[PDB]
């Protein structure tokens, strides 16, 4: 069989800081081979590092193979890792690299550093390769100046590095935005993808999927969105914008998720794509704080969102891969609540398919 529930990729010690981990990232290879990643909160020293674990049977079975660690900055790699795979060449870094990035932070919480490494070997040892954007003190608090949540796609001869900036702490509490390479070590001025003109706003969390008629679906949670429901006076909706040039998505309507029976998620979702389900493949959408999946068949026409139920337990910024010989197979991989976490966060992972999902 290919399809599994809860399987467990890491029971983090006992002594690791709460949440002990967070943030789980998975990465399918061109050769079938599966990484993944996550916040990893063990006592320091050593300065926090990712881990990289490998799979071999489409995510049934695990081991790790090495650490991404900060060689650059004593602080260690501790916020928001993603993994990615180059689809051509960037400067001297080829088809079929291995790209982590993620967010380098002293202990004391201090700075925020988004960087990029590279794995030429499939994920067995890393290089520095560049620092993209760095930032004030890692609490997200409006006034404070951290960058957080890098998420990176190739869009013609550039690649892309989405992210959430508190930089513009004078107009914007938080705001999403992106820079552009095309040789993975110098990096374009800052662009905005997503702001809002209230300043206590704050849209967090970008991912990103390319649809087959050419445009691109832009996901992010909306803080401060409006109509937080009732005894709430603030909350993350998830909302998403389309566009045939994914620089570009600052111009476009915003659109909020919401499924047929009216629900509404929220707080840190992820979106992939897939070409599987029909002539518009199926985009699909995990949010933070429920256990379903989103499902748009319609290209992202804002009538047409479904709501799934997954075995795969709700956490925060679940995160979900298509396999790319087999699109009806979905990965949902998560590491647990945010903090306090009650020693209970585990990195694990659920294979389903959506055929048997969606009825
Ligand atoms: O990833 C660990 C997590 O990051 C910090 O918050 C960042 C905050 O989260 C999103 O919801 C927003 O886009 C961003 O401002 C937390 O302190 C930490 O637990």
């Amino acid at each position: 069989g290919k399809t599994f529930s809860n399987v467990e990729i890491f029971d983090p010690p006992t002594n690791y800081r709460d949440p002990q981990v967070l943030y789980a990232r998975p990465l399918e290879l061109s050769d079938g081979t599966l990484l993944g990643t996550w916040e990893n909160y063990s006592p320091e020293p050593p300065n926090v590092w990712f881990p990289i674990v490998k799979s071999k049977d489409g995510g049934k079975t695990w081991k790790e193979i090495s650490k991404v660690k900060d060689t650059q900055n004593n602080w260690g790699l501790r916020y928001q890792p993603q993994l990615y795979e180059l689809p051509r060449a960037f400067g001297k870094y080829p088809k079929g690299t291995v790209l982590c990035s993620g967010s380098s932070i002293p202990s004391d919480l201090s700075e925020t550093l988004i960087e990029v490494y590279a794995s030429r070997d499939k994920g067995y040892t890393w290089e520095f390769v560049s620092h993209v954007a760095l930032g004030g003190e890692a609490l997200p608090n409006p006034g404070l100046t951290p960058v957080w949540e890098p998420f990176l796609m190739t869009y013609k001869e550039k690649l892309i590095l989405y992210y959430s900036d508190q930089r513009d702490n004078a107009t914007h509490s938080q705001k999403l935005v992106h820079q552009t390479t095309t040789d993975l070590k110098k990096w374009s001025k800052v662009v905005d993808d997503t702001k809002y003109a209230d300043y206590y706003a704050r849209p967090g969390m970008p991912t990103v999927a390319k649809l087959p008629n050419n445009e691109y679906i832009y996901v992010y949670e909306y803080g401060g969105g409006p109509n937080p429901p009732a005894g709430s006076d603030y909350w993350f909706p998830v909302y998403y914008r389309l566009s045939k040039d994914p620089q570009k998505f600052l111009n476009k309507a915003h659109h909020q998720i919401v499924s047929n029976d009216g629900t509404t998620p929220a707080g840190s979702p992820y979106v992939v794509w897939t070409p599987y389900g029909g002539k518009n493949g199926t985009i699909v959408v995990s949010c933070g704080t429920r256990s379903e999946i989103f499902t748009n068949q319609a290209l992202g026409d804002a009538s047409a969102w479904k709501k799934w139920d997954v075995p795969q337990p709700t956490a925060y910024t679940r995160s979900l891969l298509t396999f790319q010989k087999d699109p009806d197979l979905l990965m949902i991989m998560g590491a647990g609540i945010l903090p306090p976490a009650g020693g209970k966060n585990t990195v694990s992972a659920s294979v389903v398919r959506l055929s048997e999902v969606m009825k």
